[PDB]
């Protein structure tokens, strides 16, 4: 259909209907009269993963005969979404295969709605992970995404009655055509024990094996026949463990828990002893086949120059005591060695400065878990004072801010300190975080060591990200510039040229209308919710978190629809507003915040005097899947944190390039979107982390802003009275409680801002030609924010190796 | 090579090649460089499953098209050993694969040692299911193997120290490619909740919902193009399962513990909760299958013509309360309709006297986990003692011990019972068993309804037993009378007209010494043991029991080492003596014995006074693999249970069918072997069951054969006095206490007839042309002993169905 999604051959499309079919038959067991469609999902999921095999194995072999420096990225979280549209653009199989399921009878994107996500994260981080392994195949660098295989990921989330429900993903019910078990290459992790010292250094005894299983993902590079691998690892029980009987096989269960389930926690740590345990497993199984696949290239001089470790953020800290532990107590190197090696080869991403968010591990946990790796954490930390102390001679409070001891009821292991001691980069990921990083919260190892701080800006990748869930505006931009900017996004910036051809406004604003029509059936088809295609689509989806300031959005909403009622037979811009995202299950006021939305939606959706001039709808179960379909149908992206808050932000990228204008303060990534576009083209609005840093030096009063603000005095006594809660009249007292004596994130601070920003929003919707320029100015200065740029960076700034966009042989 | 392993055509083996190296890279994602034994391995199953794929499509559909009448053979154990060689066999395909895996450079045999036994069975019981499935598609039933899919099948057996050791049989650790997952026909499960009376019925609510996933296997006949199924439920929580969050989803494992683990007794009865949810869990999700494909062939009456259940033993029994609440409470049934169409459409089969191994399920179990089955359990035996009341009037013991349910301390519900009262067919599993039925446990119910009595004599599969494991004795015998014998065992009578044929005694006695030969070898690679192959080999292997007195061939052992000990410079017929099983790990005796044995190998192996004349090794892990291996290689067969405790055995006809003379009782199937051959060529010694009567009567005392056998009281003084065990003088106190003062098997009032009738074998084995013209007896009288025999009888005398050996179109 559309010259982006390749080319259908003859030959190509035959051999797809016969091999489809060859699946149906000897993989499922079926025949087509009994075949549903999951069946003819699974068929088509096979028959595009064989083209990835022969791929696989060269790719690997390259790699082996190449012996090229190798990039290992360790997360606790890889959100990969859905896979099988994926695999075919960076195939270009998309057409080929569109054209063999249609004359097989079959519509292919209803074949392709039967896939699970793999929702291995909680949000931007998981989804950062995946876009970076997009990324680094498309780029030809030697790269290995390594973590952990969940049984259940991120929950599925229900509302009922207006409220959060949880259940179980049980993502892998129907089977996972994409991974490949490996028992073959299953490895050892120990846990517990006690620490003997002998003639010939310490001896870890005594110990708990729990066994790691390898299942590999293949991540296919941008049409340039590369494939990289994520490896995840599953805990198995060895097969003595325990060994009535019966019970001691029920048993086995304790040590195959560590796999079992991802925390849902978005920014915040919860320190308990099964996430320490997942945190070592996924190091301990990924360090022993790091160093095996070196080893199968003696002298670990040379380590560093073959081997890239990146920690995505603390949550594998434990890499560095336990690289020092196989270096010292196994292969014996002395302690310097050992620690110029690990020094070498790590590198540490900052991702967050919230406070509750931040890794601090009590010391009696490590004791009884780990407790070799705290002899070397104490160890450590004992070396790097006495390097401080050397530096900065008599200043005793800095050496009591450095420690990676923290004192006081419990004591604690600060695990972004032992971060910053054991790598020679450490990042920010974006200008304002990384900057803010070297002020406050690391200041003092900045004055250390400046030589290790760096920045890199996230990205998305622009084929998740545009050619896959926008293909009617990567052919429109295809039809003016070609096809090389899906792998080289600044070529977008060539679009500046056509922001006064009259064909190309009309264009941009016939994709959106088509993206939102679509999405407007979707609603219907699936929730049977009615939407006005015509209203601005005003979209705020992401986590629900107080910093994220949902709260400030409902209160724009309820302004709007107040207005309304003081002035019914007045003309105003008709909305859809539109709030989507998951609250953490033991979140108890981002809970509440859903409520409210709910709350909000069933006042205003049937007042019969707004009509279809303000719609306000929660998007149940907000994930990657629902983000590929709701985002291309944006108008306006809401990214409305307390500035300084939002480390980076990602999904604003996601809008700025599928053509959505972005309300927003200085915070994070808009920061540099803003910059990029210029301010003319972006609603910036609020206080700027200055303004934010004046008003805590004179305390927030949230009273005074109550005082002066009739229409937010309105909004308040509204909540408190029970006017969206008629049934229950204090349903809402926690929020109004929060807002009114403790908002740590200072929500009443920028709602006259806000909600004359938002004025100036409607204004320029009225002017569609106008709204379309400026869109057109967005998208085309988006570049910057391509995944491809970050990895780049990373390549060359802090992995010391040289990205490629060289095809290998098909 | 050889006849009867089919063809290696130029066509199929060039095919075979190609697809071999196909799954090699698709499947597995290797190449040749990095592949590994166990990669060979799955290539080549995945080869020979696509084989199967089409015969198991079309055999399913032809029973939708046809509709005959369904047979449903409902366990909880099948034991299914290895399915590559059987898949081959069945399908002609077995030197098409050798020469295809040979022309690749590799060993087939090498490949077959790699796949894990399907471990799903304890021994006899599981086994005879195995041998029934594959004579059912062999004689073209529309069957269906119902059970469950065990995580952990029987333990792994480990020796260590002489004693057993246990671990966990983590068999689809590698993946099972011989199985289907079916998610999309998962069906709930109920338990708990209580019972509401309404208007209009009983209501079973407030109940705990576990999910069952079914798994399908296929089962070949033999060269006839059938293919059918066996079903194995998996336990699955729902995803709202206890839906803090974390510990939520980790206590799924709670409903899924029910498919965990196969409990481990041999002719025993544990009554633990979990296994009697393992009871229900298969019978619910097979009852709601079995309705839902009738339904899709109202009319009820018509579900005995087209359904058929047979229950083996009674620990699927709850198929007949289940049934009847099916139709009384869901489909509206009257009672004594639904009672009618219940009992015409259940069958039993009991295959044990043992009292300790009989269902006996406390009434507060029944009461708690399934309320509404107690009921009706309550009616059925109200309107059944209401019967016996009406035949045998005043007869008020008669009421009591025919009664369900049993009073005492607590009260259980005997589920035999329920299972006579509930089905149209109970039998026994050898002729004496049958008799033994009728005479004693169940007199009472034979009087009632003689008509329900009926015997149906065990059997063997002689494709896995005779071609699989021993193709060279196939071969010779297919040499003389052609191939038709495969399935058609009775025609090996025509063996009888080549006992005096010089050729033929020839090439049996060649045969016999390849396989010992082979065996020693196996020995002495996998297990460092190193046996004398010009020696007599005297084989019991089969679970360890005090019923099967392995204690009685412990005794014979020791008294011939004593007997060499008192004449060193006597000449005696050199014998192996090989013993293996396993112990349930709660039954101490049974270890207790295992002890004994490793004891007596300890002593007796490193005298150099008896060199090589006697050997006494203990075959660790014995599991249908190794009786593959061990039973071709006998040359004594020992069958020595008391008379009357052993319902039947298979492990004798296998032997008989591999070249063995069988030493033995007349006790289960024996008796009706002996008929078979002639008690001429057996080797028959002992108290038959009359005999075990009068000295019941009479009251057992051992301390008369201890006082009156002078080479049994040394044994005994041995064991006491600590000769089998110095450094733990009083380690057989419990064993020699046992035999003296409560042995319920008799061990030392059959001991002088065994030693005697030992002398008698090995007398014959001095005469090689005899010995072997005696084993051409035998194995020419065996054809009775096929599973295809015993599965006629079952279509044509319990089911009303009709055998056919007529091919399917390929
Ligand atoms: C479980 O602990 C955490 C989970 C998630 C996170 C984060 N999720 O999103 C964050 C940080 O990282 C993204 C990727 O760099 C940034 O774009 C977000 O601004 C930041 O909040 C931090 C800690
Ligand atoms: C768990 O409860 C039981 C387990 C096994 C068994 C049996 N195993 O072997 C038995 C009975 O059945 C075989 C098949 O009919 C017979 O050949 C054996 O003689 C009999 O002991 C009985 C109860």
């Amino acid at each position: 259909q559309i010259s982006v999604r390749g080319l259908a051959g003859v030959e190509n499309v035959t051999e797809l209907k016969k091999n489809f079919n060859r699946h149906l038959h000897f993989t499922l067991v079926k025949d087509r009269n009994v075949a549903t469609p999951r069946d003819y999902y699974f068929a088509l999921a096979h028959t595009v993963r064989d083209h990835l095999v022969g791929r696989w194995i060269r790719t690997q072999q390259h790699y082996y005969e190449k012996d090229p420096k190798r990039i290992y990225y360790l997360s606790l979280e890889f959100y990969m979404g859905r896979t099988l549209q994926n695999t075919m653009v960076n195939l270009a199989l998309e057409n080929a295969c569109d054209e063999a399921t249609y004359q097989l009878g079959l519509d292919m994107e209803e074949l392709e709605e039967i896939e699970e996500d793999a929702g291995l994260g909680n949000g931007g981080l998981g989804r950062l992970a995946a876009c970076f392994l997009d990324s680094m195949a498309t780029l030809g660098l030697a790269a290995y995404g390594y973590g952990i295989r969940y049984e259940f990921g991120i929950f599925n989330q229900k509302i009922c009655g207006g409220w959060q429900m949880e259940e179980a993903d049980d993502w892998l019910r129907y089977g996972n055509p994409w991974e490949k078990a490996r028992p073959e290459f299953t490895l050892p992790v120990h846990f517990y024990g006690r620490v003997e010292h002998t003639s010939q250094g310490a001896k870890w005894v005594d110990t708990q094996v729990v066994l790691a299983m390898p299942y590999d993902t293949p991540v296919p590079g941008y049409r340039n026949n590369v494939v990289n691998t994520m490896r995840l690892w599953s805990a198995k029980a060895p097969n003595d463990f325990n060994l009535g009987y019966i019970q001691a096989v029920l048993d086995r269960n304790l040590a195959e828990n560590i796999s079992r389930v991802l925390y849902p926690n978005d920014n915040f740590f919860e320190g308990k002893e099964l996430r320490l345990k997942q945190e070592y497993f996924v190091v301990a199984a990924t360090l022993q086949d790091i160093i095996r696949r070196f080893k199968s290239s003696t002298n670990f001089d040379a380590f560093p120059d073959k081997v890239a470790i990146q920690l995505n953020d603390t949550h594998p800290s434990l890499a560095i005591p336990e690289l020092m532990r196989v270096l010292v107590d196994l292969e014996r190197l002395d302690w310097d060695k050992a620690w110029e090696v690990t020094v070498k080869t790590c590198a540490y991403t900052n991702h967050t400065v919230l406070p509750e968010a931040l890794e601090r591990w009590p010391v009696h946990l490590l004791e009884t878990l780990l407790p070799r790796h705290l002899q070397i954490i104490y160890e450590i930390n004992q070396r790097f004072l006495n390097r401080v102390a050397a530096a900065f001679p008599g200043d005793v409070d800095r050496l009591r801010r450095m420690s990676l001891v923290e004192e006081g009821a419990v004591k604690r292991i600060n695990m972004a300190h032992l971060c910053i001691a054991g790598s020679h980069a450490v990042n920010g990921v974006a200008r304002i975080h990384s900057e803010i990083l070297k002020k406050t919260i690391f200041k003092d190892f900045y004055e250390l060591e400046p030589h290790k701080f760096q920045n890199k800006t996230n990205g998305i990748t622009p084929r998740r990200w545009l050619v896959l869930c926008n293909p009617g505006l990567a052919e429109i931009i295809a039809e003016r510039i070609g096809e090389e900017y899906i792998s080289d996004l600044d070529q977008l910036r060539k679009l500046l040229s056509y922001v006064d051809d009259e064909a190309f406004i009309r264009d941009v604003a016939k994709v959106k209308q088509e993206n939102k029509l679509k999405f407007a059936a979707y609603l219907e088809r699936e929730y049977k919710v009615h939407i006005n295609p015509n209203s601005l689509f005003d979209v705020q989806v992401k986590r629900i978190h107080e910093y994220k300031r949902q709260l400030l959005n409902c209160l724009h909403v309820i302004t709007l629809y107040n207005r309304i009622k003081k002035e019914p037979n007045k003309f105003v811009v008709p909305r859809t507003v539109m709030i989507g995202g998951k609250a953490a299950p033991g979140y108890h006021m981002a809970k509440m915040i859903i409520k409210l939305i709910t709350a909000i939606g069933d006042v205003v959706n049937h007042d019969p005097v707004v009509g279809d001039r303000l719609r306000v709808i929660f998007l149940e179960n907000y994930r990657v899947s629902l983000a590929e379909k709701v985002i291309p149908a944006a108008d306006l992206s809401e990214q409305i944190s307390t500035a300084g808050t939002e480390a980076s932000g990602t999904g604003n990228m996601k809008f700025m390039l599928n053509g959505a204008l972005t309300i927003g303060t200085m915070d994070g990534a808009n920061v540099e979107m803003a910059e990029e576009a210029g301010e003319e083209n972006f609603f910036i609005f609020g206080m700027r982390v200055e303004d934010v840093d004046r008003l805590d030096q004179r305390g927030y009063n949230a009273q005074e802003y109550y005082d002066r603000i009739p229409e937010l005095r309105q909004i308040i006594e509204q909540l408190s009275s029970g006017f969206f809660s008629p049934k229950q009249p204090d349903l809402f007292k926690d929020i109004v409680n929060m807002l009114m004596h403790h908002d740590r994130f200072k929500v009443f601070a920028d709602y006259e801002e806000y909600v004359k920003c938002q004025e100036r929003v409607s204004a320029l919707y009225k002017n569609p030609r106008e709204w379309t320029r400026m869109v057109i100015r967005n998208i085309a200065t988006s570049g910057k924010f391509s995944s491809d740029r970050t990895i780049a960076q990373y390549a060359r700034e802090i992995w010391g190796v040289e990205p490629s966009r060289q095809r290998l042989p098909a």
